[PDB]
């Protein structure tokens, strides 16, 4: 009696805690289905972010080129800053060599006025010499005509005179024809030589002019060496920025490498879980299984309590 | 007799609560190994993210270059303006200087034309010394010829001795205008050779001043081509800019997504995590229920000798 109202109120504990075991394991196999679908999230998102290693690369690989490309075009650049800078240089030096050939232009035509007054002190010196000259020739004119008249009057031995001073008079008219030609020349000379002071007014001018004129040139030369002087000091600020960039561009790579190494060991993880997952699968199998071999037997101690007790 | 089902029963319910807790414990196993595999994504995923930052800050001073290179090129192509500019002036000035150089080479040539109107002047002048000396000396001796004889007529002479006398004389103030002008004549002459280097040493000093202003000339169209070539290798610069750029926007994007990406791992490892804990309390629900069936297996073969 006692001794199976104990067999009952005992096969009642295991069957009532079996069911228990049930659905504790009935939870497990729940949960273990959530963890996959997050396994599954991790591994998808695995692939994604080895895809953004990608796009990455090829980025750091462009930026190189690009950075290379500047390297080179700037490399150039500021060899022809030099070429410009002793071009000017040169171009400065020739310049001002001119004006150093402009101011021997300024002794050596000055050595002129000396030359154009020389020539226009024989004016009053030969003038005058001349005007003498005609004086002479008109006095000795009207001297000769005057004999030669006067002895006209007389007769006979006045021929004689007559003559002589009418030759001399002939002579003496052509003196004034020499005088008033040897004019003309010493007043052409006048002008040839007056009109000369003109151009040495004109190439005096022209000389000033000229020579401080060339020295505009010589500051738009000093000009582009400080243009071009600051151009290198821009291609100098380029090369730093290219350095900046070589070793940005780099720890690029590193992380990007570090990455693929990273995002592999959790590719190998979810793996290794997947794995365990699938032996928890096993044992949870096992429960279930068993949860039948217990609730057959529990049951099959009801009809032993129908009968004997 | 039939304690024989109970027997065989009793059997069967301890071969199996005897699995269960094998079970069980493989279960508690699996789920320490989980546990450990997870808790290494975790660190992984922390070093993903560091990487991510390292990316992002990389990527960054790579923009900060490229935009201090775009400003840096621009300027440096200000300066080659400014330079051209002074390229134009430089030969400018210059296109000045050869035409005051031809206007200076002509001013000269102005001089020998005065030299030789002089020379010329000088030589014509001499025939009119050789004229009127000759004249004079005529005179003279026909003057003499004329007291000579003007004395001999008779008291008639008077006037004729004293004209011959001062024409002798007027004469011979002729001689002396001539010996004067013979000798400003010759410093005439002579002012000639010393006014020739003045006259030719200008179109020689002209000319090589014209040299040197034609080879600052070549020298200076020759930096407009130098700086041409500085232009067109700034424009090289500024083309691998938008790449720069570009390649910067493709670096951000993919950066953003794996941000994205390592936030949402991080989260599946969370729930991962909190879920393997309900099993560990299942587990636990278990191997205590395991307790219960073998003393409720134990209290029954105690049945199977009392009876
Ligand atoms: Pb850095
Ligand atoms: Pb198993």
């Amino acid at each position: 009696g006692s001794h199976m109202k104990d067999v009952q109120t005992e096969t009642f504990s295991v069957a009532e805690s079996i069911e228990e075991i049930s659905k504790a394991n009935e939870e497990i196999t729940n949960q273990l289905l959530g963890i996959s679908k997050e396994m599954d999230n991790i591994s998808t998102r695995i692939e994604s972010i080895s895809a953004s290693v990608q796009e990455t690369t090829a980025g750091s690989e462009e930026i190189s080129s690009a950075t290379k490309n500047i390297a080179d075009s700037a490399q150039q650049a500021a060899s022809f800053a030099d070429q410009s800078t002793q071009l000017a240089k040169e171009a400065g030096d020739a310049l001002k060599k001119v004006i150093e050939v402009t101011r021997m232009i300024s002794n050596s035509a000055k050595d002129v006025e000396r030359v154009v007054e020389s020539f226009q002190k024989g004016a009053e010196e030969i003038t005058s010499f001349v005007e003498t000259i005609n004086a002479i020739a008109e006095q000795t004119n009207l001297l000769a005509l005057n004999a030669a008249i006067e002895a006209a009057r007389a007769g006979e031995a006045g021929r004689g005179f007559a003559v002589v001073a009418d030759e001399i008079r002939k002579l003496a008219e052509e003196s004034q024809q020499a005088s008033e030609n040897v004019r003309r020349v010493v007043n052409e000379i006048r002008s040839i030589a007056e009109d000369a002071g003109k151009v040495s007014s004109e190439i005096t001018a022209r000389v000033e002019e000229g020579t401080k004129l060339a020295d505009e040139a010589d500051e738009k030369l000093n000009s582009i060496v400080g243009a071009v002087e600051r151009i290198n000091e821009m291609l100098q600020n380029i090369a730093a920025a290219i350095e900046e960039q070589t070793a940005a561009v780099d720890e690029i790579t590193t992380a990007m490498t570090e990455n693929a190494k990273n995002a592999e060991e959790i590719t190998n993880s979810v793996k290794e879980v997947n794995a365990r997952l699938q032996e928890i699968s096993a044992s949870t199998e096992e429960v279930t299984s068993r949860v039948q071999t217990i609730r057959e037997n529990v049951q099959m101690l009801k009809e032993i309590v129908a009968r004997y007790k």
